[PDB]
């Protein structure tokens, strides 16, 4: 209303569009909007951090792309595009008579996919994926000191790595360490779900020493299980994401379990004066709260690094990584073994309409024998870069096993992160 | 009817689809259909040669893609695709109830653009661009001897080239020779249209010696204007194409003018025993008659080479080249100066809906300021690889000047053809 008056004053060439916050009309313009033209206030930045990568059950976005709010959104008909524009923003930026006429247009593209990209009051920024990548380096609100860089140990003095993995799951971390060829002295792993225990037990041949709940692990246990060289972990994102219809709380349950990772990290950290190389990785999803992200950043005493798996795999798996692993910032490289198209990850006799599937109405992504079908479990394993038939251990249902796969880290992303640890520990 | 009974016998698994000609149902199966599954009789090959690259004023194909005939065609809604499938072929290859239901589907893709690409009675063969390229090397019906290869003259003995150009137009051939840096001793050029004379006169600075009509050039004129080292030419394709609505004849007018090229070629050819390097190029369009193409091949005593300009420029300019220039067969290489996208050839402030434009309701190809607009004349010059503002010589209308541009050869294609002549003649 006020913001509509503001945009009116802009289009009469009395105000610039870059001096106003196009999302909510605030005069407190600190940032520029990354995708489109206009300013950006800090409250809208927080709403943009929370809401931008939130998708409905539909597969399309939970909220409007422009303001991250809105009332009734307009979904994009273009293939593989999931954006939504609410009616109130299109009333401004395209005009008050063009939203209604654009609904009537049955093949309707959105304004990030428009074959032009230059409209009257709304024009798209020259480099938006670059500004989306820079927008998370723009999160300097939480300013910290850089992680301490330890000088590399000589190759003759290297020893097998010792990993304390919390929230192990299906043993993605040890699998990636074996893929890199790093000698593993021992791999302690706390985990509760029996199926994920079992996957790890069979795929890693009894090498993993299994613990009960993370809440049963004392500091005495951490001291007596040998010094650890690498502590890894990732909080549950079943409740923390907006994909679950049952969002009774946000940091009930999952939040607790983060602090369990925090405590055992401090229990495994060497003392000051003990300059031995120690490393740690935490992982969380991007569709999360701001104050949540702040508290996590403050407790772990570091700046998160967003890493999307689209750069290396066939999925849209954008995840925050906290840590001190060297080269956590450096850009991702996709090897020729990694399959950047979805079609390569399909079985034979199946052809994909999508090029990237995202799993946290075309719910089922595969057109085989003139019929819609979901990705088979072994293909979902291929999508994340697991070895072929990785989860076929025990007599478990398909729904459970898909659910067991979807929680897991993306394997070439974790390979990219763990790769400079070869410089610090022994090889096979 | 008979072919519909035949396909009925094929769906019972009593006959292979590859043993029948899917176009017209003939049992005389010599070839396989290049795009889809099925045989191909020779009459259908001739109909395929004539009709496949024929486009209506719409921009879309003149006839069906499958059988090159049909009754009522179904046009494809996908962007940049111009194929049409007639109702009678879709009755077979997809089914007698699916054509009617596929009309009702408003975003309808065709079966060369189908996301799945695998239908019940119609499937798409995999290496179809390779088989489309091989299909014109499959024209061995006109078998001839290969063009005589002359050994290269040493670099100190090279002399400036002497070109007899017939049907010069806007002096594309001399411009391409100057682009290559070859010294030109003289450039005789017959041409009748004043505007094209004038373009050549101004852009090539009075170097061109202009003649009247080609029918006024005697063998005495050919002898007295010096020995020629390179004779080039191209028949008019205004009447010869199906794009002109006034197709009263096919080889009235244009056919004559071909024979004028034929005669003056023989008049410019050195005698047997005179082993001096002599070369010649003829050009014609691909949407032409078969017996036309035969007669041309027989008179010029060679096999045509189809060359599409899409490989090097932003247009679809598929043209037959007869000649003896070395490396006329070898595959086209597009330099970094050549613009393979249409958008790069646009002016600033204009954004293209297409990536390629071919011009022999999206009739106007450019979305600028919420409005549909023709390519400007200087952009059409950029599309074919002419220098910028090439035709802005005299006070001529826009319709005439566009018409003057559209007839012309594609400049990087002619650069690709003329390039090995540097090995035979002097450089600047
Ligand atoms: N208290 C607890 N202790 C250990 N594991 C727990 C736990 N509560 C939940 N989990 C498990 O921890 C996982 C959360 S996320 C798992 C991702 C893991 N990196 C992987 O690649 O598999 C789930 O498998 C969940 O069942
Ligand atoms: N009898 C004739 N003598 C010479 N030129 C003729 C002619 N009849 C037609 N022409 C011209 O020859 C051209 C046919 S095609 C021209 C293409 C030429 N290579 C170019 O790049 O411009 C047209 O410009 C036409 O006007
Ligand atoms: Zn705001
Ligand atoms: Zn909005
Ligand atoms: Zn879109
Ligand atoms: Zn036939
Ligand atoms: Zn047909
Ligand atoms: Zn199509």
């Amino acid at each position: 209303r006020t913001r509509e008056r503001l945009v009116y004053e802009v289009r009469q060439k009395c105000r610039n569009i870059e001096d106003i916050c196009i999302s909510c009309g605030s005069l407190n313009v600190t940032l520029e909007h990354p995708l489109f033209v206009g300013g950006m206030c800090q409250n809208c930045k927080n709403c943009f951090l929370e809401c931008a990568y939130q998708y409905d059950d539909d597969g399309y976005q939970s909220y409007c792309t422009i303001c991250c709010g809105g009332r009734e959104v307009l979904m994009c008909g273009n293939n593989n595009c999931c954006r939504c524009f609410c009616v109130e923003c299109v009333d401004l930026l395209v005009g008050p008579g063009a939203a209604q006429a654009a609904i009537k247009e049955d093949p309707w593209n959105c304004y990030m996919c428009g074959h032009k990209g230059t409209y009257g009051l709304l024009r798209r920024r020259e480099d938006w994926p670059s500004r989306l990548q820079m927008f998370f380096a723009n999160n300097h609100d939480q300013e910290f000191d850089p992680p301490k860089v330890y000088p590399p140990v000589p190759a003759e003095k290297r020893k097998p790595i010792r990993v304390l993995s919390l929230f192990d799951g299906i043993a993605t971390g040890l699998l990636v360490l074996k893929d890199l060829g790093i000698q593993v002295d021992r791999y302690i792993a706390s985990e509760v779900c029996e199926d994920s225990i079992t996957v790890g037990m069979v795929r890693h041949q009894g090498k993993i020493m299994y613990v009960g709940d993370v809440r049963s692990v004392t500091q005495k246990h951490i001291q007596e299980w040998g010094p650890f060289d690498l502590v890894i972990g990732g909080s549950p994102c079943n409740d923390l994401s907006i994909v679950n219809p049952a969002r009774k709380g946000l940091y009930e349950g999952t939040g607790r379990l983060f602090f369990e990772f925090y405590r055992l990290l401090h229990d495994a950290r060497p003392k000051e004066g003990d300059d031995r190389p120690f490393f740690w990785l935490f992982e969380n999803v991007v569709a999360m709260g701001v104050s949540d992200k702040r508290d996590i950043s403050r407790f772990l005493e570091s700046n998160p690094v967003m890493i999307d798996a689209k750069e290396v795999s066939a999925a849209h798996r954008a995840r925050y990584f906290w840590g001190n692993l060297p080269g956590m910032n450096r850009p991702l490289a996709s090897t020729v073994n990694d399959k950047l198209e979805l079609q390569e990850c399909l079985e034979h006799g199946r052809i994909a309409k999508f090029s990237k599937v995202r799993t946290i109405d075309q719910h089922f992504p595969v057109f085989m024998n003139e019929k819609e079908d979901i990705l088979w479990c072994t293909e979902m394993e291929r999508v994340f870069g697991f070895p072929v038939h990785y989860t076929d251990v025990s007599n478990m249902s398909r729904l459970a096993r898909q659910r067991l796969l979807g929680r897991s880290w993306s394997v070439p992303v974790i390979r990219h992160l763990f790769a400079p640890l070869k410089e610090y520990f022994a090889c096979v």
